[PDB]
């Protein structure tokens, strides 16, 4: 018997305010100039 | 017997204001200038 | 027996407001100038 | 029996404000110049 | 009998504010120039 | 002056002969029952 | 002056041969059964 | 001065023959049952 | 004058074969059942 | 004047056969199973 369950995966729990870069949970790969 | 349930993925989670750059959840090669 | 149910993925739970530059849930390639 | 439940990953658990570099929750290979 | 529960992972549990460098939660290869 | 050129990213370089299953580049959500 | 180039990454560089079961590059959220 | 090239990132660099369970490159999130 | 090349990561520099149960580069979260 | 060149990172150098269990290279977070 298995039971997987409530797993919670959050990157950004929280506000994002006034950004004025490069925000980016997952990058796989790929060039950011900030 | 198995049961797997309710697993949870939030990127952003909550409010993201007034951005001027980039704001990006998951990318995959690709190429970012801000 | 297997029951697999009720996953969720959100890339944006909350409001995306006064936005002015670039905004992408998922990118695959791609380029962004913000 | 077995049973896996509630485990939570966070990458950015507070607010991410006024940012000008790049914030980046998960880079795997990838090239970042801030 | 196996119960895992409330295991919790925090790469970044307070505020990140003003970031003029690169943050970055979990960086595997990948070349970082601030 | 930034050049960023000739980032590559492949999946599957090579030959994918005989499948019987579940072959996927990129899964995002999803459920894959093979 | 920056000059990124040949940046180079891959999931699978050879063969994926008589596969009966689940193959996946990259998976994000998802559940799979094999 | 800065120049950045030819950094390379693989997964599974040979063959990957006759497999029966779950063969994965990057797992964020997710669940495997094999 | 920095120049930063020709770094290598890999996770399965040989075959992976007759597997049966989970093969994993990397995971991030999630729950594996092998 | 820096150069930072062929640094070499491997987990599995050489086979793996016949898994039955979960063979993982690099696992934050996370619950096994074997």
């Amino acid at each position: 018997g298995y039971e997987v369950h409530h797993q919670k995966l959050v990157f950004f729990a929280e506000d994002v305010g006034s950004n004025k870069g490069a925000i980016i949970g997952l990058m796989v790969g790929g060039v950011v100039i900030a």
